[PDB]
């Protein structure tokens, strides 16, 4: 079984663990207990917006929602090759819930931010929270391989995930996307106390809930919190923050991506033939730092063990 190295993440054991999971076996729980509040020690350090530069000859790959579709996760790595510090990554929320590899999917990514904290980045989606976990099969399936308890420890690492990246001061990700209110800037994200469970309205509620829509201004969301945002809504916020355009995830879209509000406002899903019910195709992006228009990379689920979508 995977073991840490003098309790530390080493390669070595990133490419065990991903063998042990791809095997359907059960990572020690001394070993996840330790991957989890070490990462929480390093996410808990970390701005709720992450500012990251990107050098002229540097890359990055932006992916979107994961939702426990583990063999799909790895087949990224296997498509744009492993993380590393010449191979970047930012994962844009919902690792969790609706697929039933989600313990695999998060042990992973964890396991990846200990191993490159500075070129591994997770960031919070609304599927990192306790409503969203219980109903939606990530409790039941850490109560199911692990214990009540490893449920709470979890809870309490997506806390201190962050909410929003900023690359080179110019494009800006965040799972959900914009705000209800005008006049959020850059400085209310960063000062957002976020080890908490996000509240029912407000700047941290709308980054994890809000959605695009193509008819100006804003509208009540069908998901009962946050908005619907319109064209002119993001022009205005991009405007006053000095920035390009935006990258979030959130929803499902038929080939893995849309390019919404005139290039301004970008989705990107990273989780192929979603619920194994779907159909769609998945996606990452490329940006570089000579160049932060993003590069499109589609993508098809592979096989999985016979375990159904929500079973926990
Ligand atoms: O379940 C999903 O696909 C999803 N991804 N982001 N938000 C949701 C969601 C949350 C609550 C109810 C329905 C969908
Ligand atoms: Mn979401
Ligand atoms: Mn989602």
């Amino acid at each position: 079984g995977p073991k840490l190295e003098d309790g530390k993440v080493t390669i070595s054991f990133m490419k065990e663990l991903m063998q042990w999971y791809k095997d359907q076996k059960k990572l020690h729980r001394k070993c996840a207990y330790q991957i989890l509040v070490q990462v929480k020690e390093v996410l808990s350090k970390l701005s709720t917006l992450v500012e990251t530069t990107l050098k002229e000859t540097e890359k990055i790959t932006v992916c979107g929602d994961t939702h426990g579709q583990f063999y799909d996760l790895l087949n990224i790595f296997e498509l744009n090759g492993l993380p590393s510090e010449t191979n970047p990554y930012i994962f844009n929320g919902d690792f969790v819930d609706r697929g039933s590899f989600s313990v695999e999917v998060i042990l992973t990514l964890f396991g990846f931010k200990l191993l490159y904290p500075d070129h591994f980045h997770l960031l919070r989606g609304n599927h990192e929270t306790d409503n969203m976990n219980q109903i939606y099969g990530f409790e039941g399936e850490v109560k199911a391989k692990y214990t009540a308890q490893m449920y709470e420890l979890f809870s309490e690492v997506f806390e201190w995930l962050p909410l929003a990246q900023c690359i080179n001061g110019k494009v800006l990700i965040m799972h959900g996307g914009l705000f209800s209110e005008d006049g959020v800037t850059l400085d209310d994200i960063r000062k957002i106390e976020r080890n908490r469970q996000p509240p029912d309205s407000g700047p941290m509620c709308d980054l994890l809930w809000s959605d695009p829509q193509p008819q100006n201004g804003r509208s009540i969301s069908k998901r009962g919190v946050s908005c619907q945002f319109g064209p002119d809504v993001t022009k205005a916020f991009l405007e006053e923050n000095n920035l390009d355009y935006i990258i979030r995830s959130h929803e499902v879209k038929a080939e893995g991506y849309e390019v919404a509000h005139g290039g301004r406002c970008v989705t990107v899903f990273s989780a192929p033939n979603y619920c194994d019910q779907m159909g769609n195709k998945a996606s990452y992006i490329h940006l570089q730092g000579s160049d932060l228009r993003p590069q499109f990379h589609q993508f098809t689920a592979v096989p999985h063990p016979n375990v159904k979508p929500m079973a926990y």
